[PDB]
């Protein structure tokens, strides 16, 4: 059961690296650390169970989170009110196109390396489409847009050395580019 212990802070030199391409298909640890990821986001949305384990509520984990430089990602936001809902383990995702036009949660984002909160937009595409493999190495193509599709970016981001912070203007923050969309949390 990977709890927080297993997420390494923000400092660690594998938060920093680009992860390795998994050849298909994965190996039988491969597989169980991916649905390790998954049910760590699982876990972390469970009342009880995130209280019993100091776990903070997650919506995405990427390998490199917890030290294994690989291309995987899991991504689990729940239901919004519209019925849409989101489970994904993905290999090798790859944005393959995107909207020009942004979009950025207006409160900024976090992270489950990073302790403390960092105050700053963070401008991602509004629209994304994703070619990725799933966990038996088939294909998936992910058409997203609005908070799904910051999700992703963020967890692509990890698997190329990038923290959301990286984003955020020094000497405007707060201030929005011209037309992207707020997105509501
Ligand atoms: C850093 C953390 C606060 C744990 C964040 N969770 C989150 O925003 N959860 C959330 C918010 C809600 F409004 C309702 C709800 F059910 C859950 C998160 O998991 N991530 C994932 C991460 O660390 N990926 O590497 C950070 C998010 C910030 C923007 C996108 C991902
Ligand atoms: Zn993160």
């Amino acid at each position: 059961m990977l709890t927080m212990k297993d997420i390494i802070r923000d400092g660690h030199p594998t938060l920093r690296q680009k992860a390795a391409e998994l050849e298909l298909p994965l190996t039988k640890e491969e597989k169980e650390t991916l649905i390790a990821m998954r049910e760590f986001l699982v876990n972390s949305q469970d009342e009880e169970i995130a209280k019993r384990y100091g776990l903070r509520s997650g919506v995405g984990l990427a390998a490199p989170q917890i030290n294994i430089s690989k291309r995987m990602i899991a991504v689990l936001i729940p239901d919004d009110g519209s019925g849409k809902s989101y489970d994904y383990m993905l290999v090798n995702p790859k944005i393959v196109s995107h909207s020009v036009q942004e979009a950025y949660l207006p409160t900024g984002e976090g992270c489950l390396s990073v302790d403390d909160n960092v105050a700053g937009l963070v401008h991602r595409h509004n629209r994304i489409t994703i070619k990725a493999k799933d966990i038996e190495g088939n294909d998936i193509q992910l058409r997203l847009k609005g908070y799904p599709a910051i999700v992703f970016q963020h967890e692509i981001d990890h698997l190329n050395g990038v923290m959301f912070y990286d984003h955020i203007d020094k000497d405007h923050p707060l201030q929005p580019h011209t037309d992207a969309v707020e997105v509501l949390e």
